[PDB]
């Protein structure tokens, strides 16, 4: 089937968000696009109450389960405040879910 205008405006934030690259090209996204499964990371999901990564997130978007850009706004926010509590301040996934959450919120004011 064919993707609603909707559809079409999540699709361009989350591509955003998926493919930004850091000044050496590095698409911080890589991390984020798929939990391991929870027979793989244990402590990930005895951890974190509501398990999120970008994979879920496209999924939902392509079921047409988001009835605005807000609401797919909430699943990452849920995605990067689970990388926030599951790791530290100074480590590198903590902080690239700070640019992404910045890239994400600045992408959704271009359009
Ligand atoms: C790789 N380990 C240290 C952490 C992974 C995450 O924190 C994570 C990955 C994907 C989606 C959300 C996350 O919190």
């Amino acid at each position: 089937k064919y993707m609603t205008p909707m559809q079409q405006k999540l699709n361009e934030v989350y591509e955003a968000v998926k493919n930004y690259t850091d000044k050496r090209g590095r698409r911080l996204s890589a991390i984020f696009l798929r939990l391991p499964s929870r027979s793989e990371l244990p402590d990930y999901y005895l951890t974190i109450k509501k398990p999120m990564d970008m994979e879920k997130i496209r999924s939902h978007m392509m079921a047409n389960k988001y009835q605005d850009i807000d609401s797919m706004v909430e699943d990452f926010v849920m995605m990067f405040n689970n990388a926030c509590t599951y790791n530290e301040p100074e480590s590198l996934i903590y902080k690239d879910a700070l640019v992404l959450h910045k890239v994400l919120l600045e992408t959704r004011r271009d359009l």
